[PDB]
């Protein structure tokens, strides 16, 4: 008797959400779900019912402009992992401390780091359960690869966003999240707090020794096929990779940014929120939709196919690939993602794929304070 507008932003994980629904519609006759610019999409007469979204500065402008449902103290809430909440309420783009609501479910976390083959870890005699614990470890294993004749990072330059994986992995444990309170108030800069992240990336992508250049598609499919060692990206990568090769050996680890093995913190965010339209007319119907795809079957379904976290207080590991960053999340020693800080209307990725390929450091965090301060004032 009602037919919900359901948009769905994780290409990846197309048809996991297109056959979630369609069972849904099966077992609810009455609730009809229709898949499919941004402000224009979510203006308030047409606001999609249900919304999958990434966890980012994006999603917290939209929160804070009041698009989304407001599921603060919703009795779903407290059944779910509170750092996983949290990270939602911090998201809200917002100078008032009162309006960091919850305006979104955390349904799947990621982590960012590198995927890698643990055969050529083997065939190369490194553990493939224990990876480096500090950057000169990390470097010297990438070099260990380029001394056996393997290819040791698979680049994907071509897609800009990519670059901001690494940069991020690196941050998490460079930066402290309380600097870009500082940055926005210009009591530091981007040359006191990113200088030493990117410096790090552009030696990463010296052992980028074949096919820098290529999307991302291509690179998980040269990665699928065993041509690379590692490849620089988070887990919601994975399962573009074992697509094309169904049984591949795979790994995931932090990497490392310092040489303090002692304090190292890994990036990790919400990859997908679930919400409503704030001014939906279907709420009821869209609610049973989502206490649906809230529920630990479907959570942990969906963590198994997209190699993905639970957001249960109970947490689940989609992937034994995670293992090695298990200690990490049972710790607590995790980090946001740096670019959720940077505003959507800066093109970051642009700027970052060009300082990759230049080596141009210091123009890289000039552009990003100029865009920065023209935002900010
Ligand atoms: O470090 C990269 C990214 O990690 C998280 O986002 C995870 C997100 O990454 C991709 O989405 C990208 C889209 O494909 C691009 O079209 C868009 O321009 O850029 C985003 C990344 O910003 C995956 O496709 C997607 O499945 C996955 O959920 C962080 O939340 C994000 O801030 C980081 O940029
Ligand atoms: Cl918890
Ligand atoms: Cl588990
Ligand atoms: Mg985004
Ligand atoms: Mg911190
Ligand atoms: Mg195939
Ligand atoms: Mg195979
Ligand atoms: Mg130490």
């Amino acid at each position: 008797q009602v037919t919900l507008d359901f948009f769905q932003f994780k290409a990846e994980a197309a048809d996991w959400f297109k056959q979630a629904a369609q069972e849904f519609e099966k077992e609810n006759p009455d609730i009809r779900i229709n898949i499919n610019d941004l402000r224009t999409r979510f203006v308030k007469d047409r606001v999609p019912d249900v919304i999958t979204f990434n966890g980012d500065y994006s999603f917290g402008t939209f929160a804070a402009s009041g698009v989304f449902h407001d599921f603060t103290d919703d009795p779903l809430v407290s059944e779910l992992n509170e750092g996983m909440v949290n990270i939602a309420k911090n998201l809200v783009q917002t100078s008032d401390p009162a309006k960091k609501r919850l305006y979104g479910l955390p349904f799947a976390g990621n982590a960012s780091g590198y995927i890698y083959n643990k055969d050529l870890f083997r065939k190369v005699g490194l553990d493939p359960d224990n990876p480096p614990q500090t950057w000169d470890e990390f470097i010297a294993m990438l070099k260990k690869f380029r001394d056996a004749g393997i290819n040791p990072v698979q680049a994907t330059l071509a897609d800009a966003w990519t670059t901001q994986a690494p940069l991020a992995s690196l941050a998490g444990t460079l930066v402290p999240e309380s600097e870009y309170a500082a940055l926005k108030s210009g009591d530091t800069t981007f040359k006191q707090i990113w200088t030493e992240p990117i410096e790090k990336e552009i030696e990463l992508f010296k052992y980028a020794d074949s096919e820098k250049g290529v999307t991302y598609q291509q690179g998980t499919q040269n990665f699928a096929k065993g041509t690379a060692a590692i490849i620089p990206l988070g887990t919601y990568a994975i399962p573009q990779i074992t697509m094309v090769n169904k049984d591949i050996d795979l790994g995931f680890a932090q990497m490392p940014a310092t040489n303090d093995a002692s304090k190292q913190i890994l990036t990790a965010g919400d990859d997908v929120i679930l919400t409503m339209g704030a001014n939906s007319r279907h709420k009821e119907q869209s609610m049973r939709f989502i206490r649906f795809l809230m529920s630990k079957k479907q959570l942990e379904n969906y963590a198994d196919a997209q190699s993905a976290i639970t957001p249960l207080k109970e947490t689940y590991f989609g992937n034994k690939a995670l293992e090695p960053v298990r200690p990490f999340f049972e710790s607590n020693r995790v980090a946001d993602f740096c670019d959720h800080y940077i505003p959507s209307s800066i093109n970051i990725g642009g700027y970052l794929q060009s300082a990759i390929m230049s080596g141009n450091v210091n123009q890289f965090i000039d552009s990003m304070q100029n865009e920065w301060n023209k935002v900010q004032a």
